[PDB]
């Protein structure tokens, strides 16, 4: 089972569709029409899918390529068993070509979802690692001058977060995703105001520690979502 509201809604239609047929002459026909449109309608979602992605992108386009091949083989054997309804034969054709089907859906997705997955840790590798360099700068220029950087990749990242936040199903895995954004945002501001109180006390040993301790509370924030976005 993989949670994600774009995955049950994408599945939703076409399995339910497939499934009926599968339990079941004029009408067994309809039924694969109705197979057939939610295969079809099914697949321009799936390359539109395919065209957005910026993480792994030819393995998509591949996925969709045997998503339509299946479809097809799919379309076939349901007219031959509609054709003769009773016939066992036709029957076993036609259901080991849905299993084939909704076998090549499941992929798509499941490597969809990874993509998604994917781009979201790139972003909050990139934003810990600028924020260590918040942590490490050693005067007020260069302090100001990496977060300005900071500031750009958090920008990409909350809307990717945010997001992913949005397609969870179970609401105790997105209210987590939620609280460890928002810790998130809060340590930045936090790390910002300690790394000055150092550069403005560097004598003062609770001053370094104090900005090691939020570097440690960023890093556990950051922790948090992909833990949360990964369910």
């Amino acid at each position: 089972e993989i949670r994600t509201l774009t995955v049950e809604r994408l599945l939703e239609p076409l399995v339910t569709q497939v499934t009926t047929l599968v339990n079941t002459s004029k009408k067994a026909h309809v039924l694969a029409a109705s197979v057939e449109q939610a295969t079809q309608n099914f697949l321009e979602k799936g390359e539109q899918i395919a065209k957005e992605s910026q993480d792994l992108k030819e393995e998509l386009v591949a996925a969709v390529e045997d998503v339509r091949k299946q479809g097809e083989t799919m379309r076939i054997a349901s007219s031959e068993f509609a054709d003769d309804p009773c016939s066992s034969v036709k029957r076993g054709t036609m259901v080991r070509a849905a299993r084939a089907l909704l076998s090549a859906v499941t992929r798509l997705l499941i490597l969809a979802d990874m993509a998604d997955v994917m781009r979201l840790l790139s972003h909050l590798k990139i934003v810990e690692e600028a924020l260590e360099a918040v942590k490490n700068a050693t005067n007020e220029q260069d302090l100001a001058n990496r977060f300005k950087e900071f500031g750009k990749e958090m920008v990409k990242l909350n809307y990717v977060a945010a997001r992913r936040q949005q397609e969870l199903k179970d609401p105790h895995c997105r209210d987590e995703m939620a609280a460890a954004r928002g810790a998130l945002k809060k340590n930045a501001t936090m790390l910002y105001t300690a790394s000055q109180a150092f550069l403005r006390h560097p004598d003062v040993a609770a001053t370094r520690a104090n900005r090691d301790y939020v570097f440690k509370q960023v890093q556990e924030a950051i922790a948090g979502i992909s833990s949360a976005a990964q369910a």
